[PDB]
């Protein structure tokens, strides 16, 4: 008998959520449909079976379905158990009237939006208004914990309602010259109704691509947390900036970026101390039923991936919705982990203007047609329970009518009316930092020569690409800049070239040489910091996060590195929807850097190209900077210009692979100490040597590592009749610098654009069309030397690659 | 009190026993790890109850199943794991050893013979070979038809040799491309009398991107064998066997998207067997930087799949778990995940000393001896084999090592390498009548009834709109015996409420598919055709991957995927770049998949305007894809029929309309379907059928899409006989000959303009502006552009700015 009780308690805790009254439509009729003497007997604390069962039914089988026994941490399971398995105190009349007022403001907003304007049906929150008192309870509970800010990400459903009743934006600002408003960012201040605290509330900008903003929100919050010295990279572990992420039920289950973003939740380089997720689960996705949208019982089942607690709540019970919201914030504060709230509701109207939803879902919409909304239901529930009188119920209808009148009246009144060069001592300091090892630290025998070579390069020259990058980042940290660098195996570097973090051979303790530059020689801090991480095996969420991080902190130097540029197409939605276009669409600025290893080396179509042609196609004046530097010093100056120009614009860099170790691809100390970024580069024989520009009859225009191969052939045959000019900055085209350079070669009879990439790829599709237009006196008659047009970035054979590479060089000097 | 503690102890082992199981062959985490003779209620002693629990849940197998919501599935697993298992026979143990011998010999050979083969090494993970063998042998025991494998490149040539059964002469012929190619073979049971087909699908370097492609390929083969969801039997006799790495399984979103398809009526394959080669590393990255969960397989809890964590140094437990996984898949038609914990013996690649970034792990790996030597030693200790049998096993390894060196040596010396689309009027009338041939007692929605009546009207009288022309093309192909699979977001009804391929009973919710009536001939016999139309999940990457895979699985099928708006297809960029546009040239893998991308400047913003024509034209190379933007319903009909009947496997990219679906000028006559063909270049009807004079034309406007109707309306309003509008219907391959012949009919043309709605850096202009003056210098030298200004987004966010820009384009064209 005692064993049956223990099995019954476990059954309610594990599967009680399957029997809970969570659906306000009660569509599934089989949900509930599919000894007595022992009830008065006491069982081991000592309690009667009737009391054990009543607590279990109220906690797990009422309007809240709790999923938590999947959580591997026993202390988290106990925390939930203790707060859910108790006789809860009824809310005060003032708290109930406050919830009803939020519902009044929410429904008053929806009734206005549909009546006043045309084409607003797709943004309707009708049937889901209970999300407003729920979000209000989340933010109020965050203010109760004394937190600094709540940052919201959401799709467009009920967005202007969120702006008005959550962010607190006035109607004059919302409906000012009223489309793009459903995708813009916003900021406001939330003031507690019954408390004495206030909290900042912001909304991030987003495209129509559902869930794509999810990792952008995480990076944005993480950037704000690092600035406030809270969380993982802060003195306190309060994570005082809270991500509040809203979702639709079909999008939460079908979009892969959801799983990728959940996967970042506890990572040292990406954690935000837990996200509060709210799914507006209207049990439909346009015309699609949940059975065609997901292969699981709940739309939130993906969140079990990180052992997050899940709360399924009845959208027609705003008291349960507000209580679950406050419990979610308390769980997040206690364990610094994600909490998911599944709000079961409905979509009152069609998906859009041309939709009669009974065409595709007749059963659901015959049931929806009998529904009266949460505001009217909750008013009737408070009357029946005896919580409010008829006068209080009438004053609530008067509150609703007044909120409806105020928005119509306020909208009516609105309708009536810099050097990048550093000193030699700076290079030497960064060099010395690589040998300034902590006491008792054991360097790996293969890492030690890299550290010694860096000190050698800093004092004697012949600086390679990898060190030049760290010289740029190190000098920025010394000047007080925050530098965040991440990507797949980025601490060591894919080509074993970076060693930004070195690992103790005996203890595994990490040492970051560039972090020593965050302290001045006098011992005071510079204000700078180096945050370098190995990313998860993700492109979409990682690129999204880094973009979001640069929005959250515009003063930060943010760099994301692809393993190979070929894998950045996994993040195409972030590149297309945020990086390349965010400024023009929403006035949202980003200084994010994308490092894309690129080059034809015979390693196949997925280890050759970062697709230069695609980034050049996306580019428009002032949207991005696109570069492919050929020297370590020019890359150093490119990174320093980017971090110090005071302009928030993304930078796309096509970085080297074998050229990292090319002995000809090295720079002198003077290139770092007495120079600047050069958008156009000439051969050193004309600028520093004894070369004669007047002997040149053939001009080769190129970019990247193929320069060294072209220069080697020129030197081998003593070809004084041929000159090689490098275009370092691909976008914006350096028109003036290119014109001035070409004017120094007056006897040129033919010009050729030389590239490794196929004819339909690289810089030729854009340069071949733009150069004869922007500079007709210089590029009329410009011809192409490249690989043949291909459906892939390269051949799969290293043998075919070698033949094609030699064919390019022979054509250029033929 | 004592009896209650036993019940709580049983639950604890079932729920959390996997956290205490000896699953790591490296044992890196050191913190991981009188009532006995008393009988408890069947009646058994506590020592016997605890021994069953420890052996089942805390030995070399970690079982996760109490998260499964189905009680019958929890019960099935419980009953098979909580029993005194019969020890395998000496012959079965020897067979597992022979597979370890063959796998290890292969790996020693690859690293001694060739250069640059370190990154593909299966050393420390060789137990995946007897595990995969057990999966396929168990599938053959169930009398199944085929196992289709998808995997990354680690151990791929080893899989080809010891799983697929390819010979060394075929594997090492002209020996990196082989690490991505597809393969086919036959598996013959060692102890059984059954055989089963085994295939390997082609894939790019993009980890996990092949996952929905495999599901698609399997589903197409299942449909062909009349097995599964669209079959007569519930066997789902084609089994997907999907291999993964631990870092990629946790980090790539396409994994969750593909798991989300597992039980969907349009996408289910009756369960996938997943094998994660969990070497507890991702290049230089430790699992703590790769995932926010206890296990790399925790994403699979999303669909309530059972998960088995198994010690890679115990090949008996690995083989047993593999067979149990196949039995679970056969019983419940749902995914099973096997997490094989192992290690990576060598560096990730040639330039890696793995002790630089993971010194603790590789000091422990340096003391490891491999699963082959370990299992041989384990069989001696247990007394299962003798020293003579152990020496015979070592001789078997040597024999296998010699054979691969000899066969490749023998190879090196021998080898020297180091149609009309028009239908009859009766076909049109039949498709029209099918829309009104409703089942008995069916109640049509009052707003759907006029659409069905209008389709019968169009079929007999003409003025056929875009939406009906599409169904006329698909319907006629089904009548000719072709399988037609159409899917995408809200594709049954259509995003713009225009398709109604499936209609729903107003009173019962019963679905009716009018085009399915064309799968039966007028005499009552089947045509061999079928219409498979589905609403997809809210995915682009997995759904596009699936449809590409489906066309590979069945080359005779007509496969169409429809984007809600073309603007969202960039969510599937990896599939477009790595499979659709390039699969043929890279691997010789052909696909006839169709992508339908709603496109057009209508003032609905930058995410409801463009399918990015410029990106598809940039990806295109001769013979890779067909790219079209039809302007008329009849030309779209002929485009789809040419595509399905040309006998060529090549992807088709179609930029489809939105408001042009209801443009009353964008309709076609019956004769356009019955006495015509696809026209890559279209002239104005006034010159081909009317009284228009081509000799009066001095200005030629070249265009594509719906803007034609706006240009034609302005020409008619101002009676501009001096201006002609020529449409390029087929954007790629450029119809050079038809374009040249068309332009030659206008001898008094002094200026030519390419007119487009898209910004200057978008649409067809970036490629056409560079290609047309090169391929046709006598016709397009001096060709000028009329378009929107170059933009960082596909359009402005304002419908007001859109309207001003649209009018500006028309005024420039006639200015
Ligand atoms: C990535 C992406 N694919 C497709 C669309 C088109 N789309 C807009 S609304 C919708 C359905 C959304 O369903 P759900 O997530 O349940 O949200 P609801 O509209 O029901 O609030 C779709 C597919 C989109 N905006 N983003
Ligand atoms: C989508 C993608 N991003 C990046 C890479 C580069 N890459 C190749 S191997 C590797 C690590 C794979 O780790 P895991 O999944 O554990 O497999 P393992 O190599 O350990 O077998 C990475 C990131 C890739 N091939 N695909
Ligand atoms: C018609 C189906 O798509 P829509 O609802 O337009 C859609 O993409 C909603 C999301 C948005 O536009 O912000
Ligand atoms: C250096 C890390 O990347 P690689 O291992 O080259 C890689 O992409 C492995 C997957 C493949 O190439 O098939
Ligand atoms: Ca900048
Ligand atoms: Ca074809
Ligand atoms: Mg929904
Ligand atoms: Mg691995």
């Amino acid at each position: 008998k005692n064993a049956r009780v223990i099995e019954l308690i476990a059954a309610y805790r594990n599967r009680g959520h399957l029997m809970a009254d969570i659906d306000p439509l009660r569509l599934d009729n089989t949900r509930f449909r599919s000894t007595l003497w022992d009830l008065d007997r006491e069982f081991k604390q000592r309690k009667k079976l009737r009391d054990i069962l009543s607590v279990l039914r109220d906690a797990y089988c009422r309007h809240v379905g709790v999923e938590y026994t999947h959580i591997l941490e026993p202390e988290q399971q106990r925390w939930i158990q203790e707060r859910v398995e108790t006789k809860h105190d009824k809310p005060t009349v003032a708290e109930q009237k406050y919830i009803l007022s939020k519902l009044n403001a929410a429904e008053a907003f929806e009734t206005f939006l549909q009546t006043k304007y045309v084409g607003q049906k797709r943004f309707s929150l009708e049937g889901a208004e209970t999300v407003i008192p729920m979000m209000d309870a989340v933010i109020d509970q965050c203010a109760e914990h004394g937190l600094d800010e709540v940052v919201i990400a959401m799709p467009h459903r009920g967005r202007l309602n969120v702006l008005a009743n959550i962010v607190g934006k006035p109607y004059s600002q919302i409906f000012s010259e009223f489309d793009v408003k459903y995708h813009l960012g916003a900021t406001g201040t939330y003031i507690q109704m019954f408390g004495d605290n206030d909290i900042e509330v912001s909304l991030t900008a987003n495209p129509s691509h559902l869930e794509a903003v999810d990792p952008v929100l995480e990076g944005l919050v993480r950037a704000k947390q690092d600035l406030l010295d809270t969380g993982e990279e802060g003195s306190d572990n309060r994570f005082s900036v809270v991500p509040l992420m809203l979702h639709g039920d079909a999008a939460f289950a079908g979009q892969g970026v959801v799983a990728e973003t959940l996967n970042l939740a506890l990572l040292r380089g990406y954690r935000t101390g837990g996200t509060i997720h709210i799914v507006v689960n209207n049990q439909i996705g346009f015309t699609t039923a949940p059975t065609d949208s997901r292969s699981s019982e709940y739309c939130t089942d993906v969140a079990k991936m990180i052992g997050a607690p899940i709360f399924h709540v009845n959208g027609d019970d705003p008291e349960a919705c507000a209580w679950v919201a406050r419990l979610a914030v308390d769980f997040r504060q206690a364990f610094k982990k994600d909490v998911v709230i599944d709000m079961l509701c409905y979509r009152r109207r069609g998906h859009n203007e041309g939709d009669d939803p009974s065409m595709t879902q007749p059963y659901m919409y015959d049931v929806i047609d009998t529904k009266r909304g949460s505001r009217k239901a909750y008013t009737e529930a408070l009357i029946g329970r005896g919580d409010i009188s008829m006068k209080e119920a009438e004053d609530a209808l008067r509150d609703y009518q007044g909120q409806l009148e105020r928005v119509f009246n306020e909208v009516r009144e609105l309708e009536k009316h810099l050097a990048t060069a550093v000193d030699k001592a700076m290079l030497q300091r960064i060099g010395d930092a690589h040998l300034a090892l902590p006491e008792g630290f054991t360097v790996h025998p293969r890492v030690r020569p890299v550290l010694e070579k860096r000190r050698e390069m800093a004092y004697e020259g012949r600086i390679d690409w990898a060190f030049a990058e760290l010289l740029a980042l190190g000098s920025l940290i010394a000047e007080g800049k925050l530098v965040r660098l991440s990507g797949q195996d980025t601490q060591r570097g894919t080509f074993t070239q970076r060693h930004a973090v070195i690992v103790d051979r005996k203890t595994g303790e990490e040492f970051t040489p560039l972090q020593l530059l965050a302290t001045n020689p006098d011992g005071t801090p510079t204000g700078g910091k180096f945050l370098v991480y190995n990313s998860a095996l993700s492109e979409f969420a990682a690129v999204g996060f880094e973009y979001g991080y640069s929005v959250g902190n515009p003063d930060a130097m943010v760099l994301w590195e692809a393993q190979f540029g070929d894998f950045v197409n996994g993040a195409q939605s972030i590149i297309d929807e945020f990086i390349s276009s965010g400024e023009a669409k929403w006035g949202q600025l980003s200084d994010v850097v994308l490092l894309l290893p690129h080059g034809h080396e015979g390693q196949g179509p997925d280890h050759t190209s970062g697709r230069i042609e695609r980034f050049l196609q996306l580019w428009a004046e002032g949207s991005m900077t696109i570069a492919m530097p050929s020297t370590p010093a020019n890359y150093f100056h490119l990174l320093r210009r980017h971090g110090k120009d005071g302009i928030q614009r993304p930078l796309i860099v096509f970085t080297p692979k074998s050229m990292l170790r090319n002995k000809a691809a090295v720079s002198d100390i003077r290139d770092f100490t007495e120079s600047k970024f050069r958008s156009v580069l000439e051969e050193p024989m004309y600028t520093d040597g004894e070369g004669d520009r007047n002997k040149v009859t053939r001009l080769l225009l190129t970019s990247g590592k193929i320069y060294y191969e072209l220069a080697a052939r020129k030197a081998k045959e003593n070809r004084e009749d041929v000159a090689i000019v490098r275009i370092e900055q691909l976008a914006p085209l350096p028109r003036r610098r290119l014109a001035e350079t070409l004017d120094r070669y007056p006897n040129v009879k033919e010009k050729f654009w030389v590239q490794e990439e196929p004819a339909n790829q690289g810089a030729w599709p854009s340069f071949g069309l733009t150069l004869p237009e922007i500079l007709p006196d210089h590029f009329t008659g410009l011809k192409r030397i490249s690989r043949r047009a291909m459906s892939a970035p390269s051949s799969g054979s290293s043998k075919v690659h070698a033949v094609e590479q030699q064919e390019i060089l022979d054509t250029a000097f033929g």
